[PDB]
């Protein structure tokens, strides 16, 4: 995340980092025993860690489980990432508590104007290399489809939106791939694409997920 600020330990209780040795996407608690992420971020061999704040450090709040299944979208197109979710089981079932929770999946999609919260552990510089050990938040809104589709012709489908600023110097980033972007207490992105990070008339693309919730309660239900 570029331009955010320190989240403070397990203040977004549903955010989740995916682990293979080492931090590579994050992803959301949707209930005990399902996490959404993007499906770009599949991998064979991920552990789910919750209750995490610094990833290199055991600070007492963590759950690391490992994932039973992993389902990537009957859509996803790696090429155009459009269709960019997937979902993934926990071997056993994660115990909530206040750092442990999930979050709710939309009933509507948001309008843009809506601000909302994206954290996770990846890049903070537009320019360079600074991977944080402790989760960042950064609060942004739903852009105009406008002003996403000018940004990137041809490449915008319905399943995506865009979030942030246009003037550039604060967005998600590569490492926060994967986690939640949450607007009125409901999942309503997961951070997928963009070009470069925090770049002047080039803001984040994300997963649509209202877009998704029949598939995400069919597929859990059945698995
Ligand atoms: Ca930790
Ligand atoms: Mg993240």
């Amino acid at each position: 995340i570029v331009g955010g600020y320190t989240c403070g330990a397990n203040t977004v209780p549903y955010q989740v980092s995916l682990n293979s040795g080492y931090h590579f996407c994050g992803g959301s608690l949707i209930n005990s025993q399902w996490v959404v992420s993007a499906a770009h971020c599949y991998k064979s061999g991920i552990q789910v860690r919750l209750g995490e704040d610094n990833i290199n450090v055991v600070e007492g709040n963590e759950q690391f489980i490992s994932a039973s299944k992993s389902i990537v979208h009957p859509s996803y197109n790696s090429n155009t990432l459009n269709n960019d979710i997937m979902l993934i089981k926990l071997k056993s079932a994660a115990s909530l508590n206040s750092r442990v929770a999930s979050i709710s999946l939309p009933t509507s999609c948001a309008s843009a104007g809506t601000q909302c919260l994206i954290s996770g552990w990846g890049n903070t510089k537009s320019s360079g290399t600074s991977y944080p050990d402790v989760l960042k938040c950064l609060k942004a809104p739903i852009l105009s489809d406008s002003s996403c589709k000018s940004a990137y012709p041809g490449q915008i489908t319905s399943n995506m939106f865009c979030a942030g600023y246009l003037e550039g110097g604060k967005d998600s980033c590569q490492g926060d791939s994967g986690g939640p972007v949450v607007c009125s207490g409901k999942l309503q992105g997961i951070v997928s694409w963009g070009s470069g990070c925090a770049q002047k008339n080039k803001p984040g693309v994300y997963t649509k997920v209202c877009n998704y919730v029949s598939w995400i309660k069919q597929t859990i239900a059945s698995n």
